[PDB]
C-alpha cells in the first residue's frame, strides 16, 4: 500500500507512507487513471441541503483538533481534552462548531501546505492570517479585501496573505467573491466573436457589466469585484487604482518588445477556492503570494485560449513562422518570459523563476519527507509548463492525494 | 451526464467520455486514495518469469478475448470461423498447455499494442507497421540476421519505416529469447576511475555485461555497443553490428557554426528492444520494435538530461550565457538551440525526424480518430507531453485517461 518513490535524476529513492493518512477519495480507480484532469465532480464541494451528518463533522473536527495540538506538542494535556469537548459539545447542540484564531491560522498554513498544485509550498510556515469572520456584509468584505492586496503588495516587496471571510452555514447562503482572483483584466467579447483582453474572463466581465460597471476597451482593464454577503445580489466595488500594482513589460536586449504594451499585475490571489479546516468550510478566503514566472510568461500571455501573443512575437522577432522545425513558438516564449523576469526585477516586484523554485521544491519534498514521511504532489501541476525536463522536479516521482485541511474547488455561485 | 470518465480539452472547451477504459481488465498503479501516475515503473504490467506456464484457465480467458478481438476487427464476431478458433485455442491449450497464433492475428496484436501503447505519441501511424514474423528463430546467429534485416530495412537509408520483429514467444519449461540491450542502437557508457562516465550513462551497465561478455571496449563517446543475444537456455553471444547498417547523424546548428565543433551526434533509429509484446496471453520476451525519433527524444532528455550526456552547461557556455544565475534562463536558451541543431542535422541528412509540434498536433488527431473509433485512448499525460515546451503544444491543455488494454507492450525484468 505504501508508494516507492523514486529520483531518476539521482537514482534515490523514498516511500510516502503519508498518504495512509488520507482519508478523502480521488478521481482514480486501479482501472483507470484521471490525474491529468483539473476539475472534479467527486472532489467538488457541493452546498448546503441542510447540516452533515453530526458523526461526519465531529469525526473531522476531533482529527483536526487532534493535529492542532500536536502542532503546538500539548498533545494529550487538558487543554487538548476540554477543547475536544468543547467541539463536541458544540456540534451536538448546534450541528456546527466554531474555530478559534490560533487553531484558524494553523489550519490555513496546514491547507497550503497540504495543496498538491503548489509548487511555492516551502513558504507554508510564512503565512499572514486576517481574521475577517466578523463580516456581516458585501461592503466590510471590500474593506478588507483592499487590506489584504494593501498589505499582500507591500510596494512591490510581496508577503504571502489569506483573509477569511464568514463559514458556510446550513440553510443561509455563502458569502463568496465571484471573481476568479482579486486582480483579473476583463474580457470584451467584440462583435466578431474574437476577444480583447483576457478570453478567460469573459464570463465574469459580462457578469459585472450586467450588475452595472461601465466597461472600458483596452487590452487590460483591472475588473471590478462581485462580492455576495448571504443570499443578497453581488454588490459592485471599483477596486482603487493605487492599491493594483502593476509591470509594463519590456525585454533587456530587444528595444521593440516594450512596443507590444504588454503588462500584467504584481499580486496572484486565487479568490474562488474554498478553504475547508476541520470539517468547516470557507466559501471566501482569498490567498495570495507571488508569482513564478512562467505563470504569466507561458500560460497567461501565450495559451492560445488566452492572450496567445506568441505569433506576434515571432513575426517581430523575424522569425519562420512557415514550419514548425524552426521552433519560432519556442524561441519566442522564452524571451517572453525572459521579459517577464527582467520586468519585474526591474520594477522591484517579487518574482521566481522556474528554476529557482522548482529546485527550493525539491528541498521543501525533502524537508516534508522528514517532517511526514511523504509530501501530495500533482506532478502536472508542479512541473513547469516550458523546459519541463530542465528543471529537478520532472525527474522526481510523485504521489497525489488529498489531505485535509484543504483548499477545494466549488461551484461558480451564479 | 454518462457513466465514464469526463474528459476536458481546456483550449477547445470540448468534452469527450471514455468508454474504451471499461474494456480494460488490468488494474494499474492508482487506487481512489492515492494517484501514482507519474511513476515510471509501477509493479502493474511487469511481468516476472513465471516458472510455468500461466493457469490453463487464466490463459484461456485472456486468449478468448483476443481471438474476440481478432475476429470483431475482421467483422466476423459470432460466426463458424470465429467458434472453431476458440475451440481450436482450448483444444491446443488442453493438449499442450499453451497455444500458437496465425500470422494475421500476430500481425493484428503487433498494431493493437503500439495502438494501446499509453506513452506512445507516434500512435497516429500505428495502422502502418511491417511485422516480421521470426517465429522460426532457432539460435541467436539466426536472431542476429534477423535483427540486421529488421534495421535494414526499417532504416531505408534515412526514409524509416516503422517495423518488428518478433522472436518465439515463451514456452512452457524451456528458456526465453531475450536481447539484453534496451535498444539495438545504444551507445557505451564507460565508468572512469575519477567516477565520471564517458559515453552514454544510461548504458553502463550494459557496457560492463558486454565486456564481460568478450567485448573490447573503445573509449569514445559515442561508441555503437554490440548485441548480447540470447537463445534459449544458453548463454548469450556477443555480435558486431556491421556499420554500415548503422546510420549516424552529425549534429550541426543552422546558424551558430562552433555547434558542429562539439563532435555531438546521434543514430538515426530508435529500437525498443527489452520490452515484452503479450498478446492473447501469450509472452513474446524478444521483439523488437522501431519507428522514427520525435526530436526532443533526441536534444532534450538523451542530449540534456542531468543523468545523461548533460550537456546544456557546455553549449551554454559557447552561446556565451550567464550559467550563475537561473533568471537568465541560459538552460532554456541552450536547449532550444539543442533541440533545432537536431532537427537541422536530421533534415539536412535527409533522415525521418518528427518535431514535438508536429508529433503533438498528429497525436491530437489520432485522439479524435480514436474517440470515434474506439470511444477513447489510453494515454500517459505526463510521457506525451514534449520535455520542452509543453503547455505550447495542443496535448499540454487536453486531460487524458490512462489505462492498460491488451495486446500491450510491457517492461520485463533484466534477464541477467
Ligand atoms: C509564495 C509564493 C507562491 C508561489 C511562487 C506559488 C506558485 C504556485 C503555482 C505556479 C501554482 C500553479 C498555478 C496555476 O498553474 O494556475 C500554484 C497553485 C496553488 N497555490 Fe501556490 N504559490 C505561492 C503561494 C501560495 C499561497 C500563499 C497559497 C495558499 C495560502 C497557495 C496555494 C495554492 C493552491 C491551493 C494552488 C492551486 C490553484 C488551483 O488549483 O488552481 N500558493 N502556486
Ligand atoms: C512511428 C514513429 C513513432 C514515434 C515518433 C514515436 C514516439 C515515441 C515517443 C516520443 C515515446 C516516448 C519515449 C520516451 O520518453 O522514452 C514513445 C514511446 C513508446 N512507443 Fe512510440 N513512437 C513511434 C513508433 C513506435 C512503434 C513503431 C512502436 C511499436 C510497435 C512504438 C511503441 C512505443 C512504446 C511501447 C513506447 C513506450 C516506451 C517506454 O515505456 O519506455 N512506438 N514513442
Ligand atoms: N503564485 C500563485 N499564487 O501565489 N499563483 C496562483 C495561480 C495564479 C494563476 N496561475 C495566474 O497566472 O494568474
Ligand atoms: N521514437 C521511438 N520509437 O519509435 N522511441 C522509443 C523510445 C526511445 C528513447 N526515448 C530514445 O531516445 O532512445
Ligand atoms: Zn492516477
Amino acid at each position: 500500500k505504501f508508494p516507492r518513490v523514486k529520483n531518476w535524476e539521482l537514482g534515490s529513492i523514498t516511500y510516502d507512507t503519508l498518504c495512509a493518512q488520507s482519508q478523502q477519495d480521488g478521481p482514480c480507480t486501479p482501472r483507470r487513471c484521471l490525474g491529468s484532469l483539473v476539475l472534479p465532480r467527486k472532489l467538488q464541494t457541493r452546498p448546503s441541503p441542510g447540516p452533515p451528518p453530526a458523526e461526519q463533522l465531529l469525526s473531522q473536527a476531533r482529527d483536526f483538533i487532534n493535529q492542532y495540538y500536536s502542532s503546538i506538542k500539548r498533545s494529550g494535556s487538558q487543554a487538548h481534552e476540554e477543547r475536544l469537548q468543547e467541539v463536541e459539545a458544540e456540534v451536538a447542540s448546534t450541528g456546527t462548531y466554531h474555530l478559534r484564531e490560533s487553531e484558524l491560522v494553523f489550519g490555513a498554513k496546514q491547507a497550503w501546505r497540504n495543496a498538491p498544485r503548489c509548487v511555492g509550498r516551502i513558504q507554508w510556515g510564512k503565512l499572514q492570517v486576517f481574521d475577517a469572520r466578523d463580516c456581516s456584509s458585501a461592503q466590510e468584505m471590500f474593506t478588507y479585501i483592499c487590506n489584504h492586496i494593501k498589505y499582500a503588495t507591500n510596494r512591490g516587496n510581496l508577503r504571502s496573505a489569506i483573509t477569511v471571510f464568514p463559514q458556510r452555514a446550513p440553510g443561509r447562503g455563502d458569502f463568496r467573491i465571484w471573481n476568479s482572483q482579486l486582480v483579473r483584466y476583463a474580457g470584451y467579447r467584440q462583435q466578431d466573436g474574437s476577444v480583447r483582453g483576457d478570453p478567460a474572463n469573459v464570463e465574469i466581465t459580462e457578469l459585472c457589466i450586467q450588475h452595472g460597471w461601465t466597461p472600458g476597451n483596452g487590452r487590460f482593464d483591472v475588473l471590478p469585484l462581485l462580492l455576495q454577503a448571504p443570499d443578497e445580489a453581488p454588490e459592485l466595488f471599483v477596486l482603487p487604482p493605487e492599491l493594483v500594482l502593476e509591470v509594463p513589460l519590456e525585454h533587456p536586449t530587444l528595444e521593440w518588445f516594450a512596443a507590444l504594451g504588454l503588462r500584467w499585475y504584481a499580486l496572484p490571489a486565487v479568490s474562488n477556492m474554498l478553504l475547508e479546516i476541520g470539517g468547516l468550510e470557507f466559501s471566501a478566503a482569498p490567498f495570495s503570494g507571488w508569482y513564478m514566472s512562467t505563470e504569466i510568461g507561458t500560460r497567461n500571455l501565450c495559451d492560445p485560449h488566452r492572450y496567445n501573443i506568441l505569433e506576434d512575437v515571432a513575426v517581430c522577432m523575424d522569425l519562420d513562422t512557415r514550419t514548425t522545425s524552426s521552433l519560432w513558438k519556442d524561441k519566442a516564449a522564452v524571451e517572453i518570459n525572459l521579459a517577464v523576469l527582467h520586468s519585474f526585477q526591474l520594477a522591484k516586484v517579487t518574482i521566481v523563476d522556474h528554476h529557482a523554485a522548482t529546485v527550493s521544491f525539491m528541498k521543501h519534498l525533502d524537508n516534508e519527507q522528514k517532517a511526514r514521511g511523504g509530501c501530495p504532489a500533482d506532478w502536472a501541476w508542479i512541473v513547469p509548463p516550458i523546459s519541463g525536463s530542465l528543471t529537478p522536479v520532472f525527474h522526481q516521482e510523485m504521489v497525489n492525494y488529498i489531505l485535509s485541511p484543504a483548499f477545494r474547488y466549488q461551484p461558480d455561485p451564479w
